[PDB]
């Protein structure tokens, strides 16, 4: 699956 990090 795809991953997004919103720091
Ligand atoms: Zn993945």
């Amino acid at each position: 699956g795809s991953n997004q990090n919103n720091f």
